[PDB]
Parts: structure tokens; sequence; C-alpha cells
């Protein structure tokens, strides 16, 4: 739209390219996501319009939706940094536990809200967790996956990462639940603590096998109904569960307890966002400011 001047390429999501841009009338700086072309499904327009209404302090505000020349621009509030870059800048020191705790709590609030409206994120990852100078963190790209069912490649066919995908998605479950977001967030929590991705799979089977190697190969004892899943194979190798203090040292017992509940195989035993907010790990939660370099 002629109302915006591009400032710089922010990046390239699954659906299209993101630009930092300035509104010419009001002068606000925004992030513009440009999506491409059949006439744009009317279904997607309806669904994306309902996300305009999903407002919470821990969700990146969708300002406006412009459908033009049968093309789609999503206008978001702009944040100055994402968690992936903040993790990479904290690589040698690590993020302080109070700030990890604060970010985890805030995202759980975000998720509890979206989930109480039956909106799932579906593709949570450090690059879509955005942070500001005031100690906030926000969920970005919320509900877009459901608009048009995400593939495994982007617009120049860059790779969509599998590292945060819940096992039920990987095993072919079609009707997965809000629990998939909790799994992703657990994966991110572990990565903040250890400064290494928990399950860095480079294919779906490598992603599944990395999960199995750490958490044990799932069976009917831990996950009733698992062997009836579309992509479950009797022939999966049989790995025993590793002791869990091995996975996220030097995280304390409360954090390890929460993480373990976030990473339960069975989506029905996996902790809900609302329950997680009441976990003992957050008894002493605070809201520190990060020093950000912009
Ligand atoms: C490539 C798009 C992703 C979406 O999570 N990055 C990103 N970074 C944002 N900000 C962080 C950032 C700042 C400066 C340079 C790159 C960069 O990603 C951002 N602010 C609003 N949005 C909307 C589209 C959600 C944003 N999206």
């Amino acid at each position: 739209m002629e109302n915006f001047q591009k400032v710089e390429k922010i990046g390239e999501g699954t659906y299209g390219v993101v630009y930092k841009a300035r509104n010419k009338l009001t002068g606000e700086v925004v992030a513009l996501k440009k999506i491409r072309t059949e006439g744009v499904p009317s279904t997607a327009i309806r669904e994306i319009s309902l996300l305009k209404e999903l407002n919470h302090p821990n969700i990146v505000k969708l300002l406006d939706v412009i459908h033009t020349e049968n093309k789609l621009y999503l206008v978001f509030e702009f944040l100055h940094q994402d968690l992936k870059k903040f993790m990479d800048a904290s690589a040698l020191t690590g993020i302080p536990l109070p700030l990890i705790k604060s970010y985890l709590f805030q995202l759980l609030q975000g998720l509890a809200f979206c989930h109480s409206h039956r909106v799932l994120h579906r593709d949570l990852k450090p690059q879509n967790l955005l942070i500001n100078t005031e100690g906030a963190i926000k969920l970005a790209d919320f509900g877009l996956a459901r608009a048009f069912g995400v593939p495994v490649r982007t617009y120049t066919h860059e790779v969509v990462t599998l590292w945060y995908r819940a096992p039920e998605i990987l095993l072919g479950c079609k009707y997965y639940s809000t629990a998939v977001d909790i799994w992703s967030l657990g994966c991110i929590f572990a990565e903040m603590v250890t400064r290494r991705a928990l399950f860095p799979g480079d294919s779906e089977i490598d992603q599944l096998f990395r999960i199995f190697r750490t958490l044990g190969t799932p069976d009917e004892v831990v996950w009733p109904g698992v062997t009836s899943m579309p992509d479950y194979k009797p022939s999966f190798p049989k790995w025993a569960r590793q002791d869990f203090s091995k996975v996220v040292p030097p995280l304390d017992e409360d954090g390890r307890s929460l993480l373990s509940q976030m990473l339960h195989y069975d989506p029905n035993k996996r902790i809900s966002a609302k329950a997680a907010l009441a976990h003992p790990f957050f008894q002493d939660v605070t809201k520190p400011v990060p020093h950000l370099r912009l």
C-alpha cells in the first residue's frame, strides 16, 4: 500500500516477507508482512480478521489487514528484537534465571489467553518471540498457521524448523490441540537455560528420534493411543528415558519439574498454560529489564 515506506527487510517468514515500514500519514513505525495468489481464499480473510480482535499485552498487536490487488498485507506493531537474536547475544553469559522466569511466565499468560479463545499458535519458535526495552516478551504470528495450512518451505523455500514441533504433530495427528504450544514453549525454556537447542532435528524422523533418545520411545504405558497414530511404526527403535537432570542442568528442581510437565508425551497429561502459571517455579517471579543493544 502506498501509505507505507519500506525502511528495511526484517526477514522472511513461512508465508511471506516482513518489512520494517513507516506510515506516511501518522508516522508510526510498523512491521509489514506481505503475503502472495488465487484471489486469496475468503476463508483466510475471515480467519485473519478475527485475530485483529485477539489483543493481549503478550501478543504482538495486529493493527490492520489490507487485501489489495488480491494480495495480503498484515500490519503489526513493531518490536526491536527477537529472542533468537537475544539468545545469540547472551551466548557466553547466558540469560539470567530471573529474566528466563519472567519471559516464560509472560508467554504462558499469552498462551493461556489465546487458548481460552481456542486459538493455537502452532509454530512457536525463538524467532517469533519478540522482546522490547521494558522487559516484555510477545508471541508473534499467532493464529496465522490455521489461516492457510503451513508447508515445510517458505517463499524462496528456506527451511521451516522442526525443532519445536510436538510429537503428536510429527506422528501425524490431524486434530492436535493447544498442548502443541506448551511443548514448543518447553523446548524454548530448555534452550534459554542451556544455550543449546533441545531437539535440533533436521528431518521429521531425525526430530522424532532425538525426542525419543532423550525422553524414551513412547508406548501405550506413557501415551495411551500412541500406537494407533497415523505415522507410528512398531519398528521405531526402543530408547530408554534418560535421567532428566541430565537435560537442563543447572536448572533447579522447580524449573525441571515444570519442564517435565510441559514435555509429557500424552497431550492430555501435558500441563495447560493456566496450570503452569500456578507452578511453584513462579513463586518468586519478577520482571527484570534486559539490557538490549539495538
Ligand atoms: C521475519 C518475520 C518475524 C516474525 O516473527 N520477525 C519479526 N521481527 C520483529 N522484530 C524484530 C527485529 C528487529 C530488527 C531486525 C529484525 C527483526 O526481526 C517484528 N516486529 C513485529 N513483527 C511482526 C511481523 C510480528 C516482527 N516480526
